[PDB]
C-alpha cells in the first residue's frame, strides 16, 4: 500500500519495499517520487555543484536493485545524449527546471539523430525513461537558478553509452560519482 513520503528518509523506506521483489511496477515508482515534495534541508547534504559540469551524488545503493542519486546542474549544465544501459531510470526534479529532449535510436546509419520531442521538467515533477522509450538529454537552460534532481536507476549501472547527435555514433561511458552518501570522492 504506496503511501505518500514525508520525507526523503520515508522515501527511501518505501523504495526499499517496493523493490523488495524482483520485478518492479514502474508506475507506483513514478508515483512515489512524484508524491515526495521537495525539501531542501532534507537534501542539501547531497547537492554538491561543480562549476563546470553537473555532477552525480549517490544517496543510496539500494541492497542492490537500485540507485537513488541526486544530480547537481549549474547554469547552461547538461548531460550528453544517452541510454541506460536496459534499466528503468526515474527522474524527480527537486529544485530548478531541466528541459529533456529525447530522441530515437539511431539507425546504424551515420546521420543527425533527430529529437522525437521536447520538455521541460518543473519541480516536483518526476519522468520516467528507459530504451524502448528513447535516448534523452536533459540540460537546465536557465541563466540564473541551478537544477538538482533526483535519479532513480535500477537496476544499478555503472556505464552508459554517450551519442553524438551529429553522426549518432556512440561511446561506453563510465559514469562517475562527485560524492557518495555526502562524502565528496574524487
Ligand atoms: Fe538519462
Amino acid at each position: 500500500e504506496l503511501l505518500k513520503p514525508r520525507t526523503l528518509a520515508d522515501l527511501i523506506r518505501i523504495l526499499h519495499e517496493l523493490f523488495a521483489g524482483d520485478e518492479v511496477n514502474v508506475e507506483e515508482v513514478q508515483a512515489v517520487l512524484e508524491a515526495y515534495e521537495s525539501n531542501p534541508a532534507e537534501w542539501a547534504l547531497y547537492a554538491k555543484f561543480d562549476q563546470y559540469r553537473y555532477t552525480r551524488n549517490l544517496v543510496d545503493q539500494g541492497n542492490g536493485k537500485f540507485n537513488l542519486m541526486i544530480l547537481c546542474w549549474g547554469e547552461g549544465h547538461g548531460s550528453s545524449i544517452h541510454d541506460h544501459t536496459d534499466s528503468h531510470c526515474f527522474l524527480k526534479l527537486l529544485q530548478g527546471n531541466l528541459k529533456e529532449t529525447l530522441f530515437d535510436w539511431p539507425d546504424k546509419k551515420s546521420n543527425e539523430m533527430i529529437k522525437k520531442s521536447e520538455r521541460t521538467l518543473r519541480e516536483n515533477q518526476c519522468a520516467y525513461i528507459n530504451d524502448s522509450i528513447g535516448l534523452h538529454r536533459v540540460e537546465n537552460v536557465s541563466h540564473t537558478e541551478p537544477a538538482v534532481s533526483l535519479h532513480l536507476y535500477s537496476p544499478p549501472f555503472d556505464t552508459c553509452h554517450a551519442f553524438d547527435q551529429r553522426t549518432g555514433h556512440k561511446n561506453k561511458v563510465t559514469m562517475t560519482f562527485h560524492s557518495k552518501f555526502g562524502i565528496r570522492t574524487p
